[PDB]
């Protein structure tokens, strides 16, 4: 809708939040609200996630690249689980800390870099400097109820003040052994705690969960189902009616009621086995209490709500196949659509990653600190198709010979190229497999 | 949905469990309360559990490599049931422990490693580091109910502390000739168990079942099941109307009963065979009181409840394709939705499984301990087919001969995954037959 | 559902048993609660069991692998049979024992090996080592009635008690001529019994059928058929209705009942020809008391019964195509989910079947005992195909000649696999017709 360009007040950076409690109740199915409405919640969020996969970080210095190679191949499992994190809370907040932690468990990595999650309701609150809008510290409070190895129960109550010049924790109650309260400096001046932020916008402080859009239709449908449950509880059975000369008589005679106020208000059931015989006087008459339909038109509003949680959530419908089995029988011809919302979906999240490959470098001289992300295949090209296309160029090549270097080049490119694509499995996500495969060909040549 | 900046409680770790017996009586079928509704529990799990296979341990060193295929020979039937349990009760401890027992039922075998389940009950705590929530004890207890060998019937209620100084163990009741009171140090500086944990939650102290999203969907399909039936046993049958003159006459001449008031307490049943025919005089009228739906729109919401459980579990629509028998047309066009749940499921232990092969080569000098973590084939490739690449990689190389050393670097690797993807059969779990024929070749040579 | 960290009862292994009549009596269709719910049992186990088929003993030692290759050959058909037993009755024991008893019937076998079943009725108790849960003592018992070869009938209570050091047997009335009373020692310090266990839990003694988690939907299956079917018989056939001015005249005059009370007490039966015409006075009325539908909607309910049932079972949809006539269209694309399923209950008894294999090489100097298990093919690869893909291997090798030794050691595994797939026969269990292939192959030359 319009306005006039005067009549609109100023702007000011919305700091709400997701309320990520209710946020996992949903994608968990827990909340009483919306149990039978947050069904969708799940198959949404899991198939955003999976089919966009995990990063990969490409630097073309060869030991940053080691060491982007070492870190997602310890960290690809959480990397993913910061993906359905930031799709299902809103927001997730990534921890890199450096660990010289000495324990016979780990004898080979003396010192290693730890993937640490910091729940967003740790978070308490974030400062950031005015004008870059780019964070400053970090309010992080928590509860700590923890059981001694003795027998002694502790509780302590941690909150933390994280900073580029240093970091500051204090807490209240049982002391705890791994922290040391007080000020402590920071090793690097930047603050090592990297915020994903889901459909990130300008106007908000914190990201906004793919269930936001959904969550009025999910209340609805929940809503809708509901009645329809207890609607079809109360009414779905016919009820018998028997129009009786004494029915206090017939119920004393019949079933034994010698008190039917009594009977009922004990909430006494009579007792039926299906095969009964209705012996009647003239006047008397028995008749079946029936309702054409309990639902109604129940099952087309589930179908809208269903049709609109589909358009908000812009799922293909074969993650809904069962609702429209046609999706099923053409799922690639349904890919484009995935591959679609899929390269939208990964835009936001893969600044994100070149922040955190770069401190990941940082915090372990490099010429380049720059890192490209490629992504998993969300519609994988067969093998033989990608050989078929190399011999095409390769025949196409040694022919025309006035081309000059630029062949060379264009081949030895996809070489490199299809070499990546080959090895990569498709069943499998990141290239842990590539590295693997290399290092092993490269110890045992 | 939004809540402002503050007004959010402060975070604290949830430590609820699985509530493990009733996700073994729902996957069983056995719990009074959801036996109509939990037949789904079985094919989503157990579907999920199928698909997803077994690890496979990769690890550039050769005798680590040997060990950890050893170890694969042994145990990848527990290594299947752990994430069967996993996926069931939440939660799954697996206890790795060395035996130098001798018995002449393993003359091979002077030393051991035994692939021990914990049952999610015995573990009554976890005592973690309050700051890396490393676990630094674990509180296992049973009640051993055992016959002796003899006549004498036997009880002991046997606790154990299991921490990386050392395990401690008390009984209380008749003495175990096995177990050996009292504090013993730990050989290794670690606590050898596993933390199997599906659907990890940093939230969470345990793990989540994949029973826990459907369960009120299962109720509610119990509910509206076992009401249709009732219905159906109380009103399908349509009820034989007799409106007489005089009742008691005409049940005295007809069936007998000269004191129809008795015959109706002591649960007498008139018999007929079918084939009656009714003598009335004109007053007199006969009707059956029928019903046009004893069940009315329950199967309506059975069809809506089902697709709920199916849109939660995420199960691709061939394994509920006797519902939806259109699924059950193209299974293999359907395959990448289950590849994708299965690559997301798969991520989730996928860390537990490097912690176990870690644990494993270190309870047995090598290079490396950092197992990479290969798995089966969920959708799987036709050997005709990878050859047909291997064909068409090998004719485009050999051909623009400014390529240089790379294509011998790819043709080699391509052949080494070539023959580990062939050698590794599709419908057995694991990679048993790999090690099997390797060592065979090896021998006969 | 969750429950807190506390407030749980402590660990306690349970050890019910599968009530093995009941499960025989399902699998024959013979309990009479279950006759008409029952029917789906036999083809649930038998596809499940057939499909499965019978382990191949795989060991690189030629002398052991001869001793099983013998040994599948004499007993391919217990093999599968232990299977069946597993799967219907939940446990199944299997007993090897030694024999020299020498008798004219078999002059080429001075001593043999005995695939003996022990029924599980049989084993009254097992006594488990309580830290190993590994068994120590098992208590066999039964009755045995049997009739002398002479004209005497003989009746004998044996009982028996094989430990690991030694058995004990003890028997009650008619002296059995085969049996020697008290101890005997073992020759072998291991007791020769295997428990086969259909879906092992850790939480429980013994094993359980496939039955059991279909067995409430077997009976409500059952209840709603009888119901129907008995609704039907009263109700189907409709009643002639005849409003007659005198009743009785009426039935002296046509039907030569003088007395309808004494006949109606003795039962009589007024006969009729179908082919009747009613000549009636004005106010006399005749009228057919009709149901719309005698059974009402008790076939949706059935249906949604069979659902259940499958699901349960994890059956694929063609096991029961007879319902749903399309999975008879496309057997080939069910068949990933026959193999799915096959792929996860095959786990279950290869443990067993190493064990059983480890005992006989050690019940008859090898260099190795671990025995891979091997399995027939759920859906075999077609030869030609196999072939084909042989030849693009042969052609893509001695191309790119850089590809050294591993060529070879490649091809030869390639062409061992291809000979083993191609002798085992599909439509037979086991490779028998490899071995005797084989061996006629070595003999005749």
């Amino acid at each position: 809708m319009r306005m006039s360009s005067g009549n609109i007040g100023v702007y000011k950076l919305d700091d709400s939040r997701v309320d990520y409690e209710l946020a996992r109740e949903l994608y968990q199915n827990k909340n009483a609200n919306y149990k039978l409405g947050s069904s969708f919640v799940r198959p949404i969020v899991n198939s955003t996630t999976g089919f966009m996969g995990v990063p990969h970080f490409q630097i073309e210095d060869e030991e940053a690249q080691y060491i982007l190679d070492e870190f997602v191949l310890d960290n690809t499992s959480k990397m993913l689980k910061t993906h359905t994190d930031s799709l299902k809370q809103g927001d997730c907040y990534i921890w890199i800390t450096r660990e010289e932690r000495e324990n016979p468990l780990y004898p080979d990595k003396k010192v290693r870099l730890i993937y640490n999650f910091i729940s967003p309701e740790e978070v308490k609150e974030i400062i950031l400097d005015p004008t870059t809008k780019e964070p400053i510290a970090y309010i992080l409070e928590s509860q700590n109820e923890w059981t001694d190895l003795g027998e002694n129960k502790r509780k302590a109550k941690v909150k933390q003040i994280i900073t580029a010049e240093s970091r500051f924790v204090e807490v209240e109650g049982d002391k705890i052994e791994g922290l040391e309260e007080g000020e402590t400096p920071n090793v690097w001046g930047f603050i090592p705690i990297i915020h994903f932020k889901n459909e990130a916008d300008e106007t908000l402080k914190y990201g906004q969960s793919d269930i936001e859009p959904i969550e009025p239709l999910l209340k609805a449908y929940h809503d809708v189902m509901l009645h329809a449950l207890k609607g079809s509880k109360m009414h779905s059975t016919p009820k018998l009616k028997l129009k009786l000369t004494d029915v206090a008589s017939f119920l004393a005679h019949n079933f034994g009621v010698e008190d039917p106020v009594k009977f009922a208000k004990e909430g006494g059931k009579i007792n039926l086995d299906g095969h009964e015989i209705l012996f009647l006087n003239k006047d008397e008459e028995a008749e079946f209490v029936e309702v054409k339909s309990a639902i109604g038109d129940a099952k087309e509003l589930l179908k809208l709500l269903f049709y609109c949680i589909v358009d908000v959530s812009e799922t293909p419908e074969f993650i809904f196949g069962v609702h429209t089995p046609s999706a099923l029988a053409s799922v690639k011809e349904q890919m484009p659509i995935m591959v679609n919302k899929i390269r939208r979906k990964r835009e936001q999240f893969t600044n994100s990653w070149q922040l955190l490959a770069r401190m990941v470098l940082i915090m372990s001289k490099y010429s380049s600190y720059d890192v490209t992300i490629g992504w998993d295949e969300v519609n994988p090209r067969d093998d033989k198709e990608l050989a078929e296309t190399l011999e095409k160029v390769c025949c196409a090549l040694d022919k025309a010979l006035e081309g000059g270097f630029i062949s060379e080049e264009s081949t030895v490119n996809f070489l490199a190229q299809y070499i990546d694509t080959m090895s990569n499995y498709i069943s499998d996500d990141p290239e842990r497999e590539g590295e693997r495969e290399k290092i092993i060909k490269t110890k045992m040549l």
